[PDB]
């Protein structure tokens, strides 16, 4: 398993635009186009993020082209930001990948803010910071998603993922 597979288990991969569960406009492997409610705002972005008229639509190869740079700059994110560079920097290859993929889902800034479960993971206590993410909206609003990247921290194995 690997960060690529991981993600494309918890997004999913839609070849037309789509609203995510927080109600916005997504194309692909969970490629977030804009929190505007507008189809129409939509639909532009995907075109100017694709270099062709879409009209909404995307091949697969688009979709994983729009991943590969997701993923990059997600992990170049990490590394460029002060407060989550040390904590990527000390965890093993596994928990790595569970950080990134928070990175994903909720930005850097998002992410950044889990101030105490942040401290936690670098002090490497797996549990205390599994029960400390869960008080989180994050938690309460995707459940399954976050339980899987959870376990992921608390037990460092793909477990998680291993049924899926």
């Amino acid at each position: 398993m690997n960060i690529f597979e991981m993600l494309r288990i918890d997004e999913g991969l839609r070849l037309k635009i789509y609203k995510d569960t927080e109600g916005y406009y997504t194309i692909g492997i969970g490629h977030l186009l804009t929190k505007s409610p507008s189809l129409n705002a939509a639909k532009s972005e995907l075109d100017k993020a694709i270099g062709r008229n879409c009209n909404g639509v995307i091949t697969k190869d688009e979709a994983e082209k729009l991943f590969n740079q997701d993923v990059d700059a997600a992990v170049r994110g990490i590394l460029r930001n002060a407060k989550l560079k040390p904590v990527y920097d000390s965890l093993d290859a596994v928990r790595r990948c569970a950080l990134i993929n928070m990175v994903f889902q909720m930005g850097e800034t998002g992410v950044a803010g889990f101030t105490n479960s942040l401290r936690m993971l670098q002090q490497g206590r797996w549990d205390e910071a599994a029960v400390n993410l869960a008080k989180s909206r994050w938690y309460n609003q995707t459940p399954n998603r976050a339980k899987r990247v959870i376990t992921t921290f608390r037990t460092g194995t793909w477990d998680a993922y291993k049924n899926l």
